[PDB]
């Protein structure tokens, strides 16, 4: 009942700086992007040995770029062997971070730095045993091309943004042309705040929707032998969105660049949805492009919506389907729209009243889904809808926590019955006019744990032997697994992937393959491709085999020891999973100083089994001078549904602490070399706002308090995240003061060496403002405090020397306020 | 020998807050604005026992408004004991008062006092008030604040002021009001709407001292109806071209950032011209018509090579207007007479404008009736005296310049004003010699190795009777301010009129028979006394002072203020450099204690004087009373040692200041073994925040700790104005500017932490953030550890009081942890 304190060895700054360069310069070859964003295309060779040929992008190696690579598949292996696929570049020599495909021509198309590029491989064209050129698509616009897509009704044809307007190019005729005329280039953004075919800020940020245009996936045919392509597309407009200035990156301007931030309880921008109606003629060339809106506003049709979350077609092309949210994100809508709600744009009133009548009054929106909760929706990319069998009726899989609790896939027919509202009665449509029936919903999935549908995690419907593939929780919250389950008569859950990894995956179109981006907390990451095989007996039953390994790991990197997953059950219920690292040359009879590294937000799980060693590195370097390294996912974080995530709605700031303390005490009284006297928190955005939370409550525990990019002030955070978690400011005064750490200035320290702010001077979400703002209010109260800067730099920090520098400094700070002698004599 | 380090005494930071708080809650009285702003009127009352009563500002104590007081001025005195004075308040109250206008004739005051402008009459037919006056509001429908108001000297019923960047003009008895200018619009954008008219622009404010850009014409024109016409003379600037930048709002909360025009050094200053607004009043003080006029041709034609209006004003009687004019490079002065008949109505139709032009005759013309030249740079300055018009075609006036010895002196010049060789009809342009004036005389009134001042409030009294000159001047001493008299007919000896011992700042009588004089010393804080001045019959030139009475009786030694020591060496550069060092309190033998060089080292400012430094620099003290050696030096570029000491620098700011600097440090050291130059820190503001970044930068041997408040450390970021006089172009001088710009060193900085703090004002307009974000950019690059506090409401100075002691807390703890105490030495 006392022990010796360690001290750290108190190195120079020259001296870290070096010990960190060595450091990192033994990794580094782990620093380049893992074989991704697969597709497998068949042979369809009798005689050939090779059944299909797989496309991915991936780096070749450190410092080369990120582009596609083929690799081949054979129809039989050798059992006794381990097959090592070569990887062959598809492309002769500007990263490419997506592309597109179109099966029947063969089409890849995607952006690489300035240009899009185009090549044909595995269509009717057959298969290339070289890299290919890729062939420029040529174009008479001036500034930069962004969000290339090919049209699947046609793989000439292509769309793209250019200065928030769409434009369409043909990679044959050479024909481009301007769809919407929306924005101007050369106006002020103050006054010119519209775009077309571009989700807004709040929309990239805060519900990962990048898009805002869609091809209908079939063109109509015309009478004169050509044909019609469509583009649904979402129109904004930002003019009544609050404009803030933040600080140019060029800083001898000494100007700031203005942008639109709709701060919390303030105004969204003002969406609808439109469609470009192209007439193309024989020779696929362009007859008349007709804009078109819809005939009633999107306030009257979509009554109550702030966000469209997703957009889409059917399969057939049929309707255009949508996933419709309100203001608070607690009511979801899945909902069809027919391109007959849409009418020519017309300026003169008697043409444009005649095409309001000509369209009929049972052309109506079809909400085919609703759902409620009083936590929150969670936004995911799951949705797949069956063909038509009949015309009343639609069928399709969707994913939801509404029910249980859990994220978990159903299996939903909706009836297309004709509206109660009628247009030509001249009145507005009642709350629920628009609903559809539901005629069945059956449960594909149940229980105390989740569907994955986030980053990359979907489905795959085999629709032949009608089975869904999907990922899930359901062996462990600190593991991923791909599972496959019946659609039809859900029975049970077959697991694909093997325990002891943490498994990111994805499902050939073919359902015959699949393939693993596996890791755990010894291993580092490892793709693998997976045989998938019936018994003759039951098709229903799946069971898989190794084929053949595509990226094989690196194996166990030399210093880095991992840390220990463990847990504990806490006061409030729950089993609360963490990381322990301990301290390398573990001494007797000694007790070392704590480093408490956290998150702790929402939406993230950094407590799992897959490698640490490449993101959290430093964690290990910690350890290996001589402190004790935690981490905990308190109440809130994700994968453990929505009632444990729901534990903060409305009281952000008020419970994350009490977890971090509990199992921080948890691992005190087990193991004693935890010196309590010496704990020190660090996190960034979330992390950096409850590391100040941290400091300011509970001063007994925390020494010291590094807080990277702070949310100090709920109010100056955008609409779609702190109104999804914390509600209208009028709606949750309590809350919002309470959550809020600049308002609670006076109970900080009155000591000094015990608070760190960080902060990326330009910074876009997490405004230096709230850094600036909270030091004002601790000037006026008489507090301590130690500040950096990192000038060129956002939220995040892509320049290598800033990197180093927040390391450097970080490093030697916790060094001479925490670990070492000197830290102690202080006091 | 070795001796003995001294360790300060390690308080924890609440008790540094108490010990701070404490030593400045035991003074207070100290904040207090001493009596300015003098004025003398006469009571001209044979019976009555006083001869003069005397208007001033002052702040009656501690936190009180600034307002007006009278004194009452005696006839005869008891010269056995001492007459103190008694503070009569001229106002009722029922704000504060920054300055006043007053017209003798009347008896009228006008002030402004917060948002309102008013006005009473004391001393004038009206005769004098026995009891507080009540200001009358000048009534107004203008929505805006309403700033820079003056009295029109040619009627008193008349004043002017500027009102959203337009000059407007109101009848303080008729009640009218109106608009005279129409060139700003308050709805529109800065980016669009970038004109103003009777306000002096950024540059002009900052950087030479000039606040109003608009100047009534002292006398009025009689008109054939009965009536006048009064005439306005007023500066028009166009901000079009100017650079617009960004400064953070003062609102954290809108996230957003205020536009404003700066002149970056290199890029275009504002587009300047002189105008006139006539008008016409009726015999019953009304106004008929208002005529707004612009020079015949243009201001790049009529005033060739003229970038900045640096001082402007009308002649006596109104016949000339006047303008003091310089050149882009600040090394070349022009006084200008400008004749209201260069003048004409503004006018769309080019028909009608063309005969007005043909209107006005060729020998109206522009007349430069002096001009100068120098090598290192002209320093602006208020003294410009113009005698009555004796003969048409001459003038006479006084001015002072140190573009001849290399010293500030007193010159009288007499220039001829004859017809230029320049004719308008010609349709030609005028050559750059064709207007300037022949001189007739120009006579010395004074000479030597030291200056006349004529800045912050120092300027001369002529005596057009007795036909003297009163000035204050370094003659004496540069480490003394002295007021002087000499004659500017038959220049002789000049005759000191203060004591020695004190440095004095005075003002004197407009009749000339009394003087006031504020004055301090190293040991004894500031006190302001009256004296009477008298003739010797048989000499009138010859001058000598009686004491009168006291206005402001000073606090004596205060509790715990040790003062410094006055110092000097003489340098390896051939100069006296002067210096103040604080010794520490309770002085222990055979130790040596840690030293804190307080510097600010640039141009047109001395910090070593003979005055009382325990008010504004009392922090200086306490330093020295927790054990630090202080030591504060004027290296070669401060004032008042004359225009070739002040040049030493120029194209070359931050390569020589810290080699003084060292110097003087080292004197003291060799002199006094109680200085430890292994624990040597150094602090400033602006200036002195770069040089404090130079030091460490290049002499880290001798500097452990540099603690920088708003450096300049880029000078393409500063202003046109400024850094132009300085360092010239930057065309002009690649070398100086990327050796005087510390940020274009980082990679020279300690590799070590615990030596660089940098302080600033987030929200600063004339050294902006960006000094020190871009600072900190390169020091990111280059690995370089620093420390930094922001003060999120703040501009350049602190005016916020937590802001202050936030200050005074952490610049005392940072000089605790990481130079004087027990814990520093050991972090090494
Ligand atoms: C700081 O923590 C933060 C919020 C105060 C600043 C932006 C933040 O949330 N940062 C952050 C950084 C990296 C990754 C994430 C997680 N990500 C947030 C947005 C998001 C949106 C959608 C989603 C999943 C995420 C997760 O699924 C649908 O939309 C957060
Ligand atoms: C920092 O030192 C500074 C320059 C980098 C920032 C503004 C600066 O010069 N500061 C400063 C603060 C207080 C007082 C002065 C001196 N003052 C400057 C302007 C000026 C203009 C005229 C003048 C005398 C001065 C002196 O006489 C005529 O015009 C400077
Ligand atoms: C952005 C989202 C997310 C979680 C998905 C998150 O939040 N972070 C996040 C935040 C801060 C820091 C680091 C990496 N850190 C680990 C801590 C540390 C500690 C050191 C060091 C470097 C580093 C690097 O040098 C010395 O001591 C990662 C994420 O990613
Ligand atoms: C603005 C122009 C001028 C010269 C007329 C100048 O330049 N300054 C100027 C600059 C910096 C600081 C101070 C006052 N300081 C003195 C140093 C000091 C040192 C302390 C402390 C307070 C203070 C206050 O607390 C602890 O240790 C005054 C001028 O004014
Ligand atoms: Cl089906
Ligand atoms: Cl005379």
């Amino acid at each position: 009942p006392k022990l010796e304190p360690f001290y750290v060895e108190r190195y120079s700054w020259s001296q870290l700086k070096k010990l960190l360069a060595d450091t990192r310069k033994y990794h580094g070859y782990m620093m380049a992007k893992a074989p991704h964003d697969f597709m497998f295309v068949k042979r369809n060779d009798p005689d050939g040995p090779h059944s299909d040929r797989i496309y991915y992008l991936a780096m070749s190696g450190e410092n080369r770029e990120n582009t596609l690579f083929y690799s081949e598949i054979p129809k039989t292996i050798n059992r006794a062997a381990v097959l090592m696929l070569s990887w062959k570049p598809l492309l002769d020599l500007v990263g490419i971070a997506s592309y597109d495909y179109h099966q029947g021509s063969g089409t890849f198309l995607f952006q690489a730095g300035s240009g899009i590029y185009h090549v044909k491989d595995g269509g009717p064209q057959g298969f290339t045993q070289q890299p290919l050129r890729p062939n420029l698509v040529e174009t008479s616009c001036p500034n930069i091309r962004m969000d290339p897509k090919l049209c699947p009704a046609d793989p000439d044809w292509i769309a793209f943004i250019h200065s928030n307007d769409i434009w369409i190019s043909n990679i044959v005729t050479r024909e481009e042309r301007r769809l919407t005329y929306v924005h101007n280039e050369l106006a002020n953004m103050e006054e010119d705040a519209r775009s077309a075919g571009v989700a807004t800020f709040v929309l990239q940020e805060e519900f990962d929707r990048y898009s805002g245009y869609w091809w209908c996936p079939k063109a109509e045919t015309t009478p004169s032998g050509g044909k019609i392509l469509r583009i649904l597309y979402e129109e904004n407009d930002e003019s009544e969105v609050e404009i803030i200035h933040v600080t140019s990156p060029m800083l001898e301007t000494r100007r700031a660049d203005s942008f639109r931030y709709p701060k919390t309880g303030t105004a969204n921008p003002k969406v609808t949805f439109k469609m470009s109606e192209i007439m193309i003629d024989a020779e696929g060339r362009i007859i008349d492009v007709i804009d078109k809106e819809l005939i009633q506003p999107f306030e009257i049709l979509f009554e109550g919506v702030e966000y469209i979350a997703r957009a889409g077609w059917t399969p057939e092309g049929k309707y255009a389907w949508s996933i419709l949210l309100d203001r608070s994100q607690t009511r979801l809508q899945i909902v069809l729209i027919s391109p007959e709600l849409f009418i020519p744009v017309e300026d003169d009133v008697m043409e444009r009243q005649r095409l309001i009548e000509s369209v009929p009054d049972s052309v109506t929106p079809l909400i085919i889904y609703e759902e409620t909760t009083d936590i929150w929706i969670n936004i995911h990319d799951i949705f797949h809808v069956f063909p038509q069998s009949h015309e009343e009726e639609i069928e399709f899989i969707f994913a939801s926590e509404c029910k249980t609790g859990f994220r978990h896939l159903y299996k939903i027919t909706s009836i297309l019955k004709e509206s109660k509202y009628k247009r030509s009665s001249g009145g507005l449509p009642a709350p629920s006019d628009f609903k559809c029936p539901i005629k069945e919903e059956i449960a594909i999935t149940s229980g105390e744990w989740e569907v994955l549908g986030r980053h990359g995690s979907n489905i795959q419907v085999d629709e032949v032997r009608r089975l869904v593939y999907f990922e899930g929780t359901k062996d462990s919250p600190l593991e991923h697994h791909l599972y496959v389950v019946s659609y039809v008569n859900p029975g049970e859950v077959t697991r694909l992937t093997d325990r002891g990894y943490s498994h990111s995956c994805c499902i050939s179109q073919h359902c015959d393959f699949f393939i693993s981006k596996y890791s755990n907390q010894k291993n580092p990451h490892c793709v693998s491709l997976y045989k998938l095989s019936s018994p003759e007996d039951d098709p229903t039953c799946k069971t898989k085999e190794f084929w053949a390994t595509i990226l094989d790991s690196a194996g166990p990197l030399p210093d880095y020891t991992p840390p220990e997953i463990f847990s504990f059950e806490s006061t409030t219920g729950f089993t609360l999973y963490g990381m322990l690292y301990k301290p390398h040359d573990l001494q007797p009879g000694k007790k070392y100083p704590t480093v408490l590294f956290i998150y702790g937000g929402p939406q993230v799980q950094l407590v799992n089994n897959r490698f640490k060693g490449v993101k959290y590195f430093r964690l290990n370097t910690l350890a290996s001078l001589g402190y004790v390294v935690v981490v905990i996912d308190n109440r809130g974080s994700c994968h453990r549904g929505l009632k444990f995530e729901g534990a903060f709605k409305y009281k952000m700031g008020q419970i994350e602490i009490d977890d971090q303390v509990e199992g921080l005490q948890y691992l005190a009284s087990r193991y004693d070399f935890i010196d309590l006297d010496r704990v020190g928190i660090h996190g960034w955005s979330y992390g950096g706002y409850l590391s100040l939370m941290a400091l300011m409550q509970r001063s007994d525990i925390f020494r010291v308090a590094i807080a990277g990019a702070p949310v100090t002030l709920w109010i100056f955070y955008d609409t779609g995240y702190t109104e999804r978690y914390m509600g209208h400011p009028d709606q949750n005064e309590q809350g919002y003061y309470l959550g809020s750490v600049a308002m609670q200035a006076e109970k900080f320290p009155s000591e000094p060496n015990r608070l760190l702010l960080l902060h990326g001077f330009l910074d876009e979400n997490v405004h230096f403002a709230h850094t600036s703002i909270l030091l004002s209010f601790l000037v006026r109260a008489g507090k301590p405090y130690d500040l950096q800067i990192y000038p060129q730099e956002r939220h995040s920090i892509r320049v290598p020397e800033s990197g180093e520098h927040y390391e450097l400094h970080l490093l030697h700070y916790l060094q001479e306020n925490l670990g070492s002698r000197i830290a102690a004599l202080k006091v």
